[PDB]
């Protein structure tokens, strides 16, 4: 595992990790922006024949060195060239990307938006309406918003408690920080650009749509339904919104097996 | 409030309730046949100027006394034809009907089957699908079926513990009596009935289907996948398999929303 940083010319010095040889897999982490919770995932599909990138996400974690526009007013237009940039540095020219919530919508605007550089996009509980409860945290104080937001992320949206909290001291120190920055920056403006609003630009596109098993049906139901209404593949992962904390094993195998498919179907 | 007993010819004891006047609402239940679930409903949806009838299901309830026929082996399609029978015997031309699980197997089925007697149907959490360690219980004892799914429904689908308990003493009992009924009956049989395998024949039809907000994404998947595909009104309702038990306001004025948006669109 080669675990450094690079700057892009757009003020971002990244943290990045990256493993085996072969085809390329991007992990774009969810809005939390941390990357170490791909840590087993990482070398499980480096494995079987790829090579796997991931990084934090600007303002996040080891990638706080950015300037403020990028982790605050966030849309996944954004985020999209982000990390466009980072591939650039990486030269990654090609490659299968998986996102999560605004990591999702980071993928579909990466898919959509620079065609030739993605081979197909898994997405992952895409956030497409504004939820004024998360939205509120973004005025509180830093302390209050990372108690709230650490016990939603344990108790309600995880998948697996004992999987969460086995991240370990140091990754939640670093969530910690994290949580406010996110806060301010990420729930009042991810969901209104999400890139999902003309299904036809969908249709026929290399991608690959899950929810979450255990995901209370009321969080993502609209997921289903545009994916549906694409003709976009829908289904399942065991979990909720982290199954590669909650399901590690299973989460590398469906990014294995996709990446597979599309490998198949483009030659 | 009428509470009464009606008897088809097809050998059924029905126990049946019925309040108010104007166009008929019917009210089917979910598998475990009570219809004291709906009994807040019923008197909120009459008022709103419906005639409004439910009934305990065949060998389920105070609706016990029936053919072995009515609760074994059981289909969409058989009882879809049992509620018309009691629809036939009460004199009840043209219903909007409501159904969930297996009740909403039956709405669909009723839709499709007798759309001459059928306003629009009402389909909430339609099991497509085989669950093995539903069907397994039917070869316990008794009094093992109705502990096991007595806990299953007051902690798994309920979608509110408190109301679910509030049913009462009474209401549970029979339940208690029930769930035997239910797993020799139902699980195995139900699901491969399901007559929305057909996505065509649901296509410009008057349904409303719903799942349950707090309903694991799982559970009913497929339904938000077919009726999508099929183009039919789909959303979700408060709490999880039994609306009218957890939420028996938001039921009401779901029930009374939907038929007075069919009533419109009918005399257009
Ligand atoms: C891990 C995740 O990316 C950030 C933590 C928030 C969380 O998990 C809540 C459940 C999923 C919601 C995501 C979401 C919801 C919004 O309304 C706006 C938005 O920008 C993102
Ligand atoms: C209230 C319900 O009608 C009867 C109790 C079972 C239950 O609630 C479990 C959750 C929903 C499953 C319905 C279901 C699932 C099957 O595999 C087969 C079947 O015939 C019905
Ligand atoms: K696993
Ligand atoms: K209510």
């Amino acid at each position: 595992r080669t675990r450094s940083t690079i700057s892009t010319p757009n003020g971002i010095t990244w943290y990045y990790e990256q493993e085996g040889t072969g085809p390329d897999i991007v992990l774009v982490p969810d809005g939390l922006g941390e990357c170490q919770m791909f840590d087993s995932s990482v070398s499980q599909i480096a494995a079987q024949g790829f090579r796997v990138t991931t990084f934090d996400m600007p303002g996040m974690s080891r990638s706080a060195k950015a300037p403020a526009e990028t982790y605050t007013e966030v849309t996944a237009q954004k985020l999209a060239s982000y990390v466009i940039s980072i591939l650039d540095a990486l030269d990654i020219k090609h490659a299968t990307v998986w996102g999560c919530s605004s990591g999702a919508s980071t993928v579909v605007a990466l898919l959509l938006g620079y065609p030739d550089r993605i081979r197909n996009a898994m997405c992952h509980e895409l956030p497409t309406k504004l939820l004024d409860h998360l939205s509120n945290t973004a005025v509180l104080e830093d302390e209050e918003i990372s108690n709230i937001l650490a016990n939603v992320m344990l108790n309600d949206v995880s998948g697996g408690s004992e999987a969460w909290q086995a991240l370990g001291v140091e990754v939640h120190a670093r969530l910690h920080k994290n949580y406010p920055v996110w806060a301010r920056g990420y729930p009042r403006t991810i969901p209104p650009s999400a890139p999902v609003q003309d299904v036809e630009a969908l249709r026929g596109k290399p991608l690959d749509w899950t929810v979450g098993a255990a995901t209370p049906t009321e969080s993502f139901f609209d997921n289903i339904v545009t994916a549906t209404k694409a003709g976009v593949n829908i289904g399942l992962l065991p979990g909720m919104h982290f199954p590669y904390v909650s399901h590690p094993d299973v989460f590398a195998k469906y990014v294995v097996e996709t990446t597979q498919k599309h490998l198949w179907n483009s030659s």
